[PDB]
């Protein structure tokens, strides 16, 4: 599957990819305002996330740190970031279908519209200003609103025992963006997609 990641912010970001326990494509690279990046996804990659990550300093080797969504100081991702990070998540060739989403469960730092490029389905978007409204205990320092899992380490907000609830603040990036995931047991917003369909994820979408 062919992936087109586009940056329309107006600041640089340096886009991740992975599958967890390895790089998807290069992994990552820096993409500055308008550049767009493609990279090629092995059909049947399950559980595959793409994501932006910002202020980052990398040497020559390509070792250094990012504010947000650092994959163990690495530009080339071979693991997923640290939040607050807004995702798009996907599982292609999944008994004839692919499954797309964007979630917020990791908390948030760029918007981001995630589509398919071929016929089908439909994108998804989440592109409010929630670093701008995010409630004060939930702010990350380096920027971002963080979800409450990360903040609190409680059951109820990492969804520990599989039967938690919404809480005030995944009730925040619901109200925001309600086509994302707000909390580990959040009605689906998966979108389901042709098996083996191309998309197109883009930062800062609404410019």
């Amino acid at each position: 599957a062919t992936f087109e990641i586009v940056n329309r912010c107006s600041y640089t970001v340096w886009a991740a990819a992975s599958k967890g326990d390895a790089a998807l494509d290069a992994g990552g690279r820096q993409l500055n305002s308008g550049e767009s990046w493609t990279i090629n996804v092995e059909p049947g990659t399950n559980g595959g996330k793409i994501w932006a990550r910002t202020d980052c300093y990398f040497d020559d080797s390509g070792s250094g740190i990012c504010k947000t969504g650092d994959c163990g100081g690495l530009l080339r991702c071979k693991r997923f970031g640290r939040p607050p990070t807004t995702l798009a998540e996907f599982s292609l060739n999944q008994y004839g279908k692919d499954y797309i989403d964007i979630s917020n469960i990791k908390g948030f730092n760029v918007p981001m519209d995630f589509s398919p490029t071929t016929r089908g389905c439909r994108g998804v978007r989440c592109a409010a200003d929630i670093v701008g409204q995010c409630p004060a205990k939930l702010k990350a320092p380096g920027g971002g609103c963080n979800d409450a899992c990360t903040v609190f380490q409680t059951s109820e907000y990492c969804c520990t025992t599989g039967k938690c609830g919404p809480t005030e603040y995944s009730r925040f990036f619901k109200r925001l963006c309600p086509d994302a995931f707000s909390y580990v047991l959040d009605k689906p917003t998966t979108v389901t997609c042709p098996g083996s369909s191309n998309y197109r994820v883009t930062f800062c979408p609404t410019a």
